[PDB]
């Protein structure tokens, strides 16, 4: 076993490249509509997500198991909301890869312009997808590899700028544009809220990835934390200088900030070099949130809480079938790029599942509270406040997500309900059993 | 057998706790689709017959006090129990806002001074205790109330389902087959929007079940033969009264049961139907109460709700936790002093109408998964009759405004959340981790 387990450095550069992965290179676009003060959000968002960082920290240091909420839930709460989370957290990993392809391909539009036909698009998707559920085949090892290399080619643009972009930081600018949200202060950072709190998806890498990782009771908790920290530093670092370096106005209507403020200030090189590494982040998070999906569908598998395919592994442990299953819906899912009316078609798809998640923290949290209080010690007070911040967190998200999406989600939990009673009658163990017939 | 609820009060409670307000107000909200609603209304009793089955078996299996919320309890443990009482408390207590509000608007017609916002408000907060004190009065007292009020409330629904066929007349029916703008399935679709609401308390007996008479017989009649009355009523009078008033004049109307009447038989008809109206209103406050009390009491007594929710007087009444509901629906009543008033607390209202659907869901799979062990030749009748029921469910969910919906998704967290930090140290894990 422990030689196909991945180190603590690959493990927390796929927190972080899991967590910053398309998003990072766009958020400075998504925050110019509100303005500078999206800062205040900052603050909020760091505090709500570093506190969850440290609730799977520390669930994963007292329970390093396999699938991570998955694992965590069914110990709290039994197998029916195991069952539950494990779903979820399934298709939120494969359905949100179809996004993040698109995303990085389109990255790579910047040096072959074929790229954006949506025929060539899905085609060339299609592709690497499968190019990333067969690193995943050859094995964590090699999938973490490549995403740690991937990862910090897209920090070169992000901590760039976060380093050296101060010599071009402006507070004029930046103050210029403090608020053009039309809003009074608390929808001001509502509105940068909306953003940024869905900006640390993936905080749970590590824990889901336990059954892989060397030593988790030590490198989970580390990933984790390490991980979120790396994120919270680029975000706030990159996206406040840019908004002192570049005008409100130009940073709007921008569909690429740090590529369109590179490929002007340094050359033509410096889009280039951007839309790389922008592209290498998009597509190295594909291979690790593929590796999630194979592993929270094991766990669950090897529970029998999800069907045994996707618990056969090769002799190294990996789940190839499940891998290979998982590509296969992808492929299917990834037909939605082929036009623009087929792409806004999967568009609700996408953001639904991304709720989907929220519900596998939800639970960690409670399983925390529930599983770890003979751990606390006088400690527990702090565990209870870092522990409400997390649910505060998650609650948040979805009190500022669209009304359409939510609804959708819901649902889905009652879709799984009726599947679950309907498949495991007669498997399932009551904890208050009628009396024999 | 001293304070217990004999089998016709119960499925009286049945039947108009699921009538209730609705029941006058369908054909107008119907209007809008037309006849069509027909095919929707053939879905809905369906769906309706199926989750009735459910009930009727699930209760048959195991007559536990709190229905939905034992069942949950049974088959997912404390946590989901918890969270099925909770949902199913606010649902009962905040919709006899909106049912109170109706029923003394029904007696506006007798009283005008009731459409005054503050008299309005006020009346309200006074009949909300009436229905309170009832219940502490006990079970017998509120179910013969109850009985009585729906009894008369049936006076004219069933008036006009089995006479008002000498007036109708299939070519004003058909004149409006469809008149919603839509295809067949859209026209269905809007259909179902109205009706799948019109079965809330189908589970009324099953919750009750603590202060019926030998439950395990008569819950599942009276959880049956409460909603077949139902389904014949509805379907009947809402049929009846299209093909008796033109379409046009249906839209408009307020109250087309006591519009209809009143321009009828003259001024005593449209007083009678107002006065069987308010009484079916104001008895179903008093079952939807009693219901609160139970599932609170059940819950409270597994440790799994505030103990003072099961605080019992000598009768096994609970006093305390029906007080505490008329404080709250007294503070959330202020919301009919003011139209803007009423309107903020019409969210609240929506949304705590789908709270009831996740009891509803829980209930399908418990049956499922506890008593497969009691299916024996018949499991595959079993496994249909639940799927229909889970599909109503979900439908009704799938119809509803997407707002509604989120915010119900939103309270699921919270309940989440104050599981977690309220029962920490005293929730027992099936899989727990080892000693410090
Ligand atoms: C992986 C699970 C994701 C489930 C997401 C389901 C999205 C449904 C898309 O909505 C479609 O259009 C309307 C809303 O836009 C609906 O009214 C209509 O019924 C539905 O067909
Ligand atoms: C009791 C189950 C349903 C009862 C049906 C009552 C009469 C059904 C009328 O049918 C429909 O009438 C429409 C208008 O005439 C036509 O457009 C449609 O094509 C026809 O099929
Ligand atoms: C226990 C019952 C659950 C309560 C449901 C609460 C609904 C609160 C919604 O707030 C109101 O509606 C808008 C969203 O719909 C908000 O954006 C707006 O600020 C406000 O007007
Ligand atoms: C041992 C494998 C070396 C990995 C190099 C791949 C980098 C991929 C950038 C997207
Ligand atoms: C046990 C006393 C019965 C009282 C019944 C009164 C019914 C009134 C409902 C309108
Ligand atoms: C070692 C192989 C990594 C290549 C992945 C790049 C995807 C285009
Ligand atoms: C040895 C360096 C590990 C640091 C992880 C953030
Ligand atoms: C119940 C479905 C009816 C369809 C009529 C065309
Ligand atoms: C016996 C008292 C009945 C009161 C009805 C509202
Ligand atoms: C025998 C009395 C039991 C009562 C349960 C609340
Ligand atoms: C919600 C009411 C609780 C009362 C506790 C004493
Ligand atoms: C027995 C009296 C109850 C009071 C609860 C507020």
């Amino acid at each position: 076993a422990d030689a196909h387990k991945v180190g603590l450095i690959p493990v927390t550069l796929m927190v972080s490249g899991n967590i910053m992965g398309s998003g990072v290179f766009l958020l400075p676009a998504n925050l110019a509509s509100t303005g500078g003060i999206a800062i205040y959000g900052w603050l909020v968002t760091i505090i709500g997500a570093l506190g969850l960082s440290m609730v799977y920290a520390k669930m994963s240091f007292l329970d390093p198991s396999p699938g991570g909420s998955y694992a965590y839930a069914r110990r709290c709460f039994g197998p029916f909301l195991g069952y539950q989370t494990n779903v979820l957290y399934w298709l939120a990993c494969w359905i949100g890869n179809i996004a993040m392809v698109v995303i990085g391909v389109g990255y790579l539009s910047y040096f072959f312009p074929i790229l954006k036909d949506p025929l060539v698009l899905t085609i060339t998707c299609v592709v690497v997808l499968w190019i990333f559920v067969l690193l995943n085949i050859v094995g964590p090892k090699m999938i973490t590899r490549v995403q740690a290399v991937a990862t910090v080619l897209a920090l070169i643009p992000i901590v760039g700028i976060a380093v050296f972009g101060w010599f071009w930081f402006r507070g004029e600018t930046y103050m210029a544009a403090w608020n053009v949200s039309g809003l009074g202060t608390f929808g001001a950072i509502q509105s940068t809220l909306n953003v940024t709190l869905w900006s640390f998806i993936g905080v749970e890498s590590a824990s889901v990835a336990a059954g892989v990782v060397k030593n988790p009771k030590r490198n989970v908790p580390i990933a984790t934390i390490g991980g979120v920290l790396i994120a919270a530093v680029c975000y706030v670092l990159s996206t406040t200088a840019i908004m002192g370096m570049i005008p409100n106005a130009a940073l709007r209507v921008s569909a690429s900030p740090f590529g369109d403020a590179a490929r002007m200030a340094l050359g033509d090189t410096a889009g280039a070099i951007v839309s790389f590494c922008a592209a290498a982040g998009c597509l190295g998070s594909l291979g690790g949130w593929t590796l999630l999906a194979g592993q929270t569908a094991k766990a669950a598998a090897d529970d029998g809480l999800f069907p045994p395919i996707f618990a056969r592994v090769n002799k190294a442990g990996t789940p190839v079938a499940g891998l290979i299953i998982v590509g296969i819906l992808m492929t299917i899912f990834q037909l939605s790029s082929i036009s623009p009316n087929a792409t806004k078609e999967f568009g609700l798809v996408s953001s639904v599942s991304v709720i989907f998640t929220l519900v596998p923290y939800l639970y960690t949290c409670a399983a925390l509270l529930l599983l770890g209080h003979g751990h606390f010690g006088k400690a527990r007070p702090a565990y209870l406040a870092v522990t409400t911040i997390a649910f505060l967190y998650c609650i948040w998200a979805v009190v500022g997500s669209g009304a359409k999406e939510v609804m959708w989600s819901f649902v889905t939990l009652m879709v799984i309900t009726a599947m679950y009673a309907l498949n495991y009658n007669r498997l399932h163990k009551n904890p208050y059993p009628l009396d024999a017939p």
